């Protein structure tokens, strides 16, 4: 029992992290087969970051201006190219530790594990969600760029995030592994702001189910609301609107608990309007929105009476 | 910036997890050099768990009763001995992925990473604190026993916890890697209760320093206190005592932010006596006590 924000074991991704130097800048890269992926702003100097012309910066480079290290093993760079906001370095050696992998672009509300790295070395792992404003509420310092987010299904690693920068409100932005940014952000050291961040309603509901399964049930109401009725309250408290597809996703959690989904919505409604009266839910004083319904299912398996 | 429960990367520990089976009982083992460490209840049926005589149960086993499986390769057990509540199985192959390691017994309030495993196969990793009542609040299902807790210091894995069992409140109980339980618990199926938990005061202060480092500045007040006066309020609010040794541990964070340790004691005293008045600290409406001072510097400094 118990219920924790849990990250995937990071060993497979650790086997892919390398150090990428260009000029005087070191950050992290991802070594898959014979390609190293990393943020293109590794070619900037500290003078270049207000409005870099990345094409112009890159034609000034050659393979000799990149140093890639996989641990103490040197990787000879034999090609480079720029795809959107990621640099792809071709190297003379395919990574023998390459897992089965995919590149996927996740939707807001979906979670993933982050392996934070500095100078090519894994430093920590933790669980994150793509927020509705396309930021990540992470923990990153200077030198973390090129850290990646991922999920593991079976033995296949789905890479979904590569980290580029920190917005001044203390949240983080980055790209998929094809280099397309999540959200309206660009890789420059300019003034940009996260949009208003809303709460992921479906995930809050899944977390409440997790609380019920683990015995925390003080907040339930035998009351049924409607989708339209709930959504009026949702917009008042800056919650993502709830769709019928959200209700479908929560069907299995609903069967295991014997609490219908619109009952749980009425329970969540009452928490929004009245607060939690000084009690906690799963050790938390806030409504938690970074567990997906699948994340809850993996961690709270139960017998079904038939 | 940002502050998050952050575990150490699990790769070096994943290379040590094996599956240990004795009869119809399977749990997790830690393979280091030519030894596998696992909870001794691997040698029990459902019936034995009521009141096991572990010595008599073990002396009835042989090497061949023990199935150790590392991935797709089985290892031969070539000796077995019991150390307190853990079993040490000698295996005929030294783990080529053995990291530099040490075994440490940790104190309440310290944190560690847990690599939850089922059937010898890693499932997930997360941070835990050793509570003052010597339990942890983890996420362990049946079959997770033998999962281990660890810190990584440079190239070295300090193993400090191995999981054994679940208590009636859903908290978890375990041993160090010498098989000595944390807390008054025993590896038998009888009613045992976690003691009254207390808030790890020095960790709360460390978390407040982490807030200020991130920019959450509002709880500060230039009112101050003595250590003896602060603890009087601490006692009443079920907070652990704050020792001079705790004040020393916070010294490095004190000089980073510029806030004297007892000044942050005075601010937390105000937080306890009034509540937070609807605000949050580091995106929490509660005073978080599961980040040590070392955990904070790990996340805010170079």
């Amino acid at each position: 029992s118990g219920f924790r924000k849990m990250a995937f074991p990071s060993g497979k991704v650790e086997g892919c992290m390398v150090q990428v130097t260009c000029g005087t800048t070191t950050l992290n890269g991802l070594w898959l087969d014979d390609v190293v992926y990393c943020p293109r702003h590794v070619i900037c100097t500290s003078e270049d970051m207000l409005n870099p012309n990345y094409e112009d910066l890159l034609i000034r480079k050659s393979n000799h201006n990149f140093l890639v290290q996989a641990g103490n093993v040197q990787l000879r760079v034999i090609g480079h190219s720029m795809q959107n906001c990621v640099l792809k370095l071709k190297v003379d050696t395919a990574n023998p530790k390459t897992p089965k992998y995919k590149f996927v672009r996740i939707q807001p509300g979906q979670t993933f594990s982050v392996l934070a790295c500095y100078n090519g070395s894994p430093s920590g792992v933790y669980q994150c969600a793509m927020r509705p404003n396309f930021t990540i509420k992470g923990s990153f310092l200077n030198g973390s760029a090129g850290s990646v987010g991922f999920n593991i299904d079976y033995d296949c690693v789905s890479f979904c995030y590569m980290h580029h920068m920190e917005l001044p409100t203390g949240v983080h932005a980055g790209t998929d592994l094809e280099g397309n940014f999540y959200g309206p952000f660009v890789d420059r050291q300019t003034a940009q702001a996260a949009g208003t961040d809303t709460t992921i309603t479906v995930n809050v509901l899944a977390w409440l189910y997790a609380a019920v399964i683990n015995g925390d049930r003080w907040f339930l109401n035998r009351f049924t609301t409607t989708l339209n009725d709930f959504n009026l309250v949702a917009m008042k408290y800056n919650y993502e609107p709830l769709t019928q597809d959200h209700v479908d996703i929560l069907g299995p959690l609903s069967a295991q608990t014997g609490i219908a989904v619109l009952d749980m919505c009425a329970s969540l409604k009452e928490l929004l309007q009245n607060g939690m009266n000084g009690r906690t839910i799963l050790g938390s004083a806030l409504l938690e929105d970074e567990f997906t319904p699948f994340d809850v299912v993996r961690q709270c398996s139960a017998v079904k009476l038939q």
